[PDB]
């Protein structure tokens, strides 16, 4: 039956699943490792042992234990990024759809959930995967990682809490789908890893990180790389951060044996309750707990890596959104908010750098702002609020991206850039916050394509070309369809640094994305705080 | 006669000299100090001993020894601005329009020109007061001080070289009007002084200077203020100067005293030849002998003094021009020539800038190109050209001024900021230079009202308005005459463009610029 296969280490029952008029195969909740629970809290994931009988794969898995976000308690636009399943510690599970007609040994692409390493889930309405398997015929898969301090609390040295054990779940995932997928009509010579925010710098830590690299062929990364400021952690920070937990919850701290054995037996909560305890500075777009540069997942520093080309040489796709930034400073900047239009004031402009840029001395803060501030017209809240945004999102995301798709594309075997701006007529969040961190995804995952969820009919002709974009790649490694009438997307190169919109609007292509302000973030401010 | 009148250290005879078709008296080549010659090389200076009979003041003075500037043998555009008159030593001398008949007790201008400190005339044609005294019925008088090491060699301490002799001069031209203006038919006690470039900062340091507060009424200054970077040098840096300038004429260097004796026995050109050579760094707008802050003539630093208000309390009227440094890059800097475009390349571009910001470390340099590069379009020859002119005049001109303007406000009686950006019609340096350092005075002066000189009808009635901005503002404290050019407040910070097209009302001038070269970068140098 199309429904029950023979994986390796046993049988897994899926379930059929309707899709715009018609169906597909949906296997859901199958496990790739043992529960990481009780005295494996904080350790490398251990593969899942054999089963007997049938695994019911009907249902979506329970999520990982995780900070739930209370800011806007039934708000929809903060709420469908919260766990919808149960968070349980024995959450290492991944979900497969299956296009009906099983495929013989087509493209497989593997999406990696984002959400700053402390939180996200593979169960959320939007990642449902069967739109995009459906209308692209490819096997979609869904993984899941062990996040926050579960994930990664990292005290180099010890193996009971080595770090980066979530990279290594992730890793273990896809070590999964190059074992079994090709019973589900998946290729495991030709799968796509990719993912957005902590999921698009965990790709790129993938590209990066020797034992991961030959379990996928080729990356996409949205609004995320590996050298983001909040991607990872040296081995100090990482361990001064594991004791700090340990000294928030009354833990003996004699070695990091006591550390561990004392963590472990406070219940998941009571580990949330204190994750952002651990911070360094008041601060947004900064999580506590996250990969850390171990020497072993990541055998040098990441700057490194990317001068010297120790990585993976395929294709990769990669992309961010317009503004990036406004999502954190209605979280946690004075003067925005969500029910009102946040013309900021030059006082809270001030107190909103300081937050964007937690790592900067008072030079550096200065730096900042007279690169953001029109002095001729310094009073204007419009400005002033776009400004900041612009701040959040170049420093966080698009100069950091910037900065690896140029390291990159010196080693690569092609590169394709792309610039999110269209702003969903159905948004639930106020207008100025503009394209929203997170929101090119309902349209990565064609959620467009289903009419009882408002789209214009330009935005489903905008979803189908992305969803046919980003298959097409993790196909042949172009975007592009051979002899199209189509409007090309061209390579990305380091001469020429094209890239393009995607949007509403017909293609049109560009050069240099945001590099003024890159040049600033990726190469003075570094230099300047540097030499102090 | 009109001709004649009786001074306090003596008489003097001036003559009649015609003026668009009417005329005017001129007394030239007044002396206001005992020739600076010999034993008196680097002295401050001695009051003009008194004398017997008349003192002839039919034709221009000698000019002070100062470097020839050779770059375009016979070219206008820079010949104009070389000494016109025999150079010496003995260059002391000061020169006065009186409009005729002579007036009762009239409004007084002195003008101070400007060349770095290490040049400058009185006697250049654009500095005619002819035109300026009769338009406007105004006394004009044009001084004289000694420039390069002549005026301003500092070996701080001892009191053979002393510093700042160069201002003293200038302070002992007001001393001198002050005492005989009166003679001519000037109110010494509504005397404005006013200058352009290094002579805009001299006026500046006179107002800042309490042995010269008292001298003056009103200031003017022209694309210039006291605290340009170029202006002035620490009592180490000139004393360091000018024991450097002894160690290349082969001077004994022992002490003080054998290295004065030394220069003094040197011949002007020996001292000249060698001027430039004693610059701390390869540059451009930098100048070897400037004034120093000696504790003296400036109490304390220029910075201190601006904060706590110590100094002249009046109203001030002055500006800056389009592209200030359009000069410098020109002769200094790689890709720039006078007979092309001058398009500059990226390379070029950052020759310039280093050749600019002289001062600055790497991190410096890297700001100031990241603030004036289009990161979207750096091989454009005409942005890079642009960037560097505005990276020159900014530095060195618009945001010391601008700087200078603000805190001066702060405790003033009334400020009055311009922008001068209309281009002669008859330039005859090339478009790419646009509205040149220098290139205002001519206005200021009224040459655009003789028609021999071309200029088109447009121009002339810019400068008519101009003189009598000024001349008015000499006169009231106030350049309007009861769209009117209004003050500067450090809340609205208007300021007016002075061109041919009617009067617009600006804020806040280059004030995204400004707030890099006066705030940012210098925090940036100081704790790196
Ligand atoms: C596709 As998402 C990486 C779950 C967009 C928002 O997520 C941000 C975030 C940013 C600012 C405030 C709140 C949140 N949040 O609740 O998730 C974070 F933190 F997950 F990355
Ligand atoms: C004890 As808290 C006021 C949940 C520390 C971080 O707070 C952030 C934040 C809160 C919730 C999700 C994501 C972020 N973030 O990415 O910065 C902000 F924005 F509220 F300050
Ligand atoms: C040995 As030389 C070539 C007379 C040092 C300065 O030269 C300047 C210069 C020359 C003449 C007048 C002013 C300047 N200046 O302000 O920099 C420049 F531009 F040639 F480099
Ligand atoms: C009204 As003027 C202050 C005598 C014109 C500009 O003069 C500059 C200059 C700048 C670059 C090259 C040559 C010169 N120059 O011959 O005067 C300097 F140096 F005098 F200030
Ligand atoms: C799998 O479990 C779900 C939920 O309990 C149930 O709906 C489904 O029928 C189960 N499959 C079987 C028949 O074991
Ligand atoms: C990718 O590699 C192939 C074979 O090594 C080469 O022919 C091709 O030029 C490469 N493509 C790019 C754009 O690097
Ligand atoms: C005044 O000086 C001029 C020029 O030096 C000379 O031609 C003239 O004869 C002199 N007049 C008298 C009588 O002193
Ligand atoms: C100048 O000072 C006088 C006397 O105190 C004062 O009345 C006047 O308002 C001042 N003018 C300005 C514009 O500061």
């Amino acid at each position: 039956s199309e429904l029950l296969v023979n994986t390796k280490s046993g049988k897994v029952m899926g379930t059929r699943v309707p899709v715009l008029s018609s169906h597909i195969s949906a296997f859901l909740g199958i496990p790739f490792a043992e529960p990481p629970v009780g005295n494996m809290r904080f350790r490398r994931p251990e593969p899942k042992k054999p089963w007997s009988g049938v695994w019911n794969a009907s249902t979506y898995p329970n999520n990982c234990q995780q900070y739930v976000d209370e800011q806007f308690p039934g708000f929809s636009g903060s709420e469908m990024w919260n766990p919808n399943r149960e968070m349980s510690e024995d959450c290492l599970y991944l979900n497969i759809w299956v296009p009906s007609p099983r495929p013989k040994s087509t493209t497989v692409m593997v999406w990696i959930y984002g959400g700053g390493f402390y939180s996200g889930s593979s169960t959320l309405d939007v990642y449902n995967g069967k739109y995009l398997a459906y209308t692209e015929e490819v096997v979609l898969v869904s993984l899941s990682y062990r996040v926050g301090a579960f994930g990664f609390l990292a005290l180099h040295g010890s193996q009971e809490a080595p770090g980066n054990v979530g990279l290594l779940d992730q890793r273990m995932a896809l070590q999964w789908v190059h074992d079994n997928i090709q019973f589900f009509g998946g290729d495991p010579k030709t799968v796509t890893i990719f993912g957005e925010s902590a999921g698009g710098a965990s790709v790129g830590m993938h590209i990066l990180s020797p034992g991961s690299r030959d379990l996928f062929r080729r990356a996409i990364l949205q609004s995320g790389s590996p050298n983001c400021p909040w991607a990872s952690v040296s081995v100090a920070e990482g361990r001064r951060r594991a004791v700090e937990l340990g000294r928030n919850l009354n833990c003996n701290l004699n070695s990091d044996e006591e550390l561990i054995h004392c963590l472990r037996e406070k219940k998941p909560q009571e580990l949330i309750d204190v994750e952002w305890n651990v911070l360094p500075f008041d601060s947004i777009f900064r999580f506590s707990f996250v990969p850390v540069i171990d020497g072993e997942f990541f055998p040098t520093s990441l700057e490194s890596m990317l001068n010297s080309g120790n990585f993976k040489k395929t294709q990769i796709l990669l992309g961010v959104n317009k503004d990036e930034g406004s999502f954190f400073l209605l979280y946690g900047a004075p003067g925005f908010s969500k029910d009102s239009e946040s013309k900021i004031s030059r006082e809270d402009f001030m107190s909103g750098v300081k937050l964007s840029v937690p790592h900067a001395n008072d030079l550096g803060l200065d730096a900042v702002t007279l690169q953001y501030t029109d002095w001729m017209d310094d009073n204007n809240g419009i400005k002033n609020r776009d400004g900041l945004d612009d701040i959040v999102g170049d420093h966080n995301v698009i100069c950091p991206l910037m900065h690896f798709v140029n390291k990159y594309t010196k080693f690569g075997n092609g590169t394709y850039l792309y610039f999110f701006n269209h702003r969903a007529s159905n948004l639930v969040w106020p207008e100025w916050m503009g394209v929203i961190h997170g929101y090119e995804i309902e349209f990565v995952f064609g959620l467009p394509l289903v009419k009882e969820l408002n789209y214009t009919a330009e935005e489903e002709a905008l979803s189908r070309r992305i969803m046919h974009y980003w298959a097409t790649f993790a196909k042949t490694g172009n975007p592009n369809e051979p002899h199209s009438q189509e409007s090309k997307w061209p390579l990305f190169t380091t001469k020429e640094q094209k890239f393009i919109d995607l949007n509403t609007e017909p293609m049109k292509v560009h050069q240099r994305l945001r590099v003024q302000m890159c040049v600033f973030w990726n190469q003075f401010l570094p230099k300047l705080l540097n030499a102090t």
